[PDB]
């Protein structure tokens, strides 16, 4: 039922600055906050979001994650002169205090809870809070690393207390380790913390052994703290995505969180003087989009770091773009992760394998267009449409006399005539985005759709098809890759066929969609995705599938549904229109026959498609 997307911001949080000379903190300036809002203003996104107002956080909300002794210590800072403030900040590591910092810290906190209420009250689908100071480094009784109060921690405790939540996912994609978040929920299994961060074998700030993949949680919460330590700088987009596909996304879907909260730090981006990574701002449109099908979209993004005033604004806009459902930009040049990345991904997978057994190994403004059958009318969301013109049918009959001399079924040449002009509408006219047509028979509809697609032009076409038997698709020339889910052996590299027989069919389809299907497709970088579903059901996953694949081809997907299914066609096109995606509940474990099936496919393909690799290669 939820609709919009909240943007909480207030220029008041830019009214505090570092005063004395301090090389540690000089990177943390008020312009971080104004540059990123005026960047949202320029690109026309800030205006597109419900502007929830900032509030102060009550002292009983602050005591949720801090001690009265440290609350009172901070509470006295507004009365101090700079002789007294630079003495109070020396008591902590890499943090500075201002006359207004306590006031703004309460705003940064309350602005987060404002966002939590907005999302959880179904008032908005998701949202982001542009706040200052950051949060993830502050602890129960200490300010640390530009942070005063742990904003993201408040949101989790707050949503737990005031909404009776059992499963919250915190994703900290800032490039520093949020130790205050890990400390807070260390023994807590209801808040699943994930943090990737620049480690350099403990050489980088905050220089903690708890930031390592060693630490997984104390007591009854063990397995709900996940640290991915980057041990070398210069991480590429492929490094960030392989981390999602192979540790974060598999854990998040079998965790099935009821609310996703993000520590959005953009010092993890290229050009940041502190992160020294190489991920482009576009990657955050995908890190955001890959997380949308969790918690039915209820996602609360909260700003942390990001210190290149140029590179900061660009990545903030890529994030809000995907929150509003705008098409995610294609990512080219993707490949295998770097060797150290594969090292730490392999290490963290192993330690956590005793808690998530999906990690075990054998010992060694119109968006969508629908075309239902004629005479069928249906109720559709506010970004959909229906059907042919003279110049379209001219080619449709041309195609007939050349390749289909013996086919006179007026139902099917309406199948093909629509297929052509929806593709003409998607690629050529650039008006509509996605599409779904219900076709009569496939051998003619699939062949017609694919061949007309390459001449749009479509440099590369990813084809996802569920059902048994081969199709009329030539997969040899390298301009088309085929994913098939059926009930068969495999030979060439540009294909991938899966057969899972079962009650865990929805659990295996996910562990194979994140483990295999997504990493291939992202490296493949198509211009168009072609979905095909034959009449031969089990649709708990199609919504998630049809949603996560739209990270490719800049969203442009066409679906061929054979045989009208009221509840199926309703499921596909709402995933295409961008609606919230229904959770699966917690994902159970797949069968050993099916995971042994999967690793046989990974090792068979990971040489051409390096994004499949989740362990570092054994040199010959
Ligand atoms: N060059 C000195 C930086 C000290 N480390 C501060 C950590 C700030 C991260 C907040 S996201
Ligand atoms: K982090
Ligand atoms: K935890
Ligand atoms: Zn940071």
């Amino acid at each position: 039922a939820a609709s919009g997307s909240a943007l909480i911001f207030d220029e008041e949080m830019s009214r505090y600055k570092l005063l004395w000379t301090d090389p540690a903190c000089e990177i943390e300036v008020p312009e971080r906050l104004t540059v990123s809002y005026e960047a949202l203003r320029t690109h026309g996104l800030a205006q597109r979001c419900k502007a929830v107002p900032v509030r102060q956080a009550t002292e009983q909300e602050i005591l949720l994650a801090h001690s009265e002794e440290y609350l009172e210590a901070v509470k006295q800072t507004p009365g101090m002169n700079v002789e007294e403030l630079m003495a109070f900040s020396k008591k902590y590591n890499d943090v500075y205090f201002h006359q207004n910092i306590y006031h703004c810290a309460k705003l940064a906190a309350g602005a987060t809870l404002q966002l939590v209420d907005s999302v959880m009250k179904r008032e908005v689908r998701n949202g982001m809070a542009l706040v200052r100071p950051p949060g993830h480094h502050s602890q129960r009784s200490a300010a640390n690393g530009f942070c005063v109060f742990n904003n993201v921690a408040f949101a989790a405790l707050y949503a737990k207390k005031n909404y009776n939540l059992n499963r919250i996912l915190i994703v900290d994609w800032d490039v520093h380790h949020g130790q205050g978040i890990q400390y807070c929920f260390e023994e807590d299994p209801s808040v699943l913390y994930f943090s990737w961060h620049r480690y350099e074998h403990q050489s980088f700030w905050p220089n903690l052994p708890e930031s390592d993949y060693s630490s997984v949680g104390k007591g009854k919460g063990s397995g709900f703290n996940i640290n991915l330590p980057w041990n070398k700088v210069g991480m590429t987009n492929s490094d960030y995505l392989a981390a999602f596909f192979h540790v974060l996304l598999p854990v998040a879907y079998e965790f099935d969180p009821e609310l996703v909260i993000v520590s959005a730090g953009f010092d993890s981006a290229i050009g940041d003087p502190e992160g020294e990574m190489c991920a482009l701002p576009e990657i955050f449109a995908h890190l955001t989009h890959l997380l949308m099908p969790l918690a039915a979209g209820k996602m609360c993004v909260v700003l942390e770091g990001g210190y290149n005033l140029t590179s900061l604004g660009q990545s903030v806009c890529q994030t809000v773009h995907s929150l509003l459902g705008d098409p995610t930009p294609r990512i080219s040049g993707l490949g295998t992760a770097c060797d150290s990345a594969l090292e730490s991904i392999q290490n963290v997978r192993n330690v956590q394998s005793s808690y998530w057994s999906s990690f075990k190994h054998l010992a060694q403004s119109v968006r969508t267009v629908v075309v239902p059958p004629p005479g069928v009318e249906l109720t559709l969301p506010k970004n959909c449409q229906h059907s042919i013109s003279e110049s379209t049918a001219k080619e449709v009959q041309r195609i007939r006399d050349k390749h289909f001399h013996d086919l006179t079924d007026q139902n099917i040449l309406r199948s093909l005539g629509n297929i052509i002009s929806v593709l003409d509408r998607m690629m050529r006219s650039d008006e509509v985005c996605n599409g779904c047509v219900v076709v009569s028979d496939l051998s003619v509809s699939v062949q017609c759709a694919l061949q007309h697609a390459l001449t749009e032009p479509a440099e590369r076409v990813l084809v996802v098809y569920v059902g048994d038997g081969e199709l009329p698709v030539k997969t040899n020339d390298g301009k088309v890759f085929l994913v098939q889910i059926c009930t068969t052996e495999d030979k060439c590299v540009n294909r991938l066929t899966l057969c899972l027989r079962g009650e865990s069919l929805t659990a295996g389809f996910m562990q194979a969609l994140l483990g295999l299907i997504l990493p291939v497709a992202y490296e493949f970088n198509p211009a168009l995705v072609l979905g095909i579903v034959e009449e031969t059901r089990l649709m708990r996953v199609w919504g998630h599938m049809t949603c996560l694949i739209q990270g490719l081809a800049r969203g442009r997907m066409l679906t061929l549904l054979q045989g009208y299914d009221k509840d199926l066609l309703e499921l596909t096109v709402s995933a295409l229109s961008g609606a919230s995606i229904s959770p699966l509940g917690p994902l159970r474990a797949p069968k050993p026959e099916d995971v042994e099936m999967m690793e046989k496919q990974r090792q068979r393909l990971q040489e051409r498609w390096g994004l499949l690799r989740c362990t570092v290669s054994e040199s010959w």
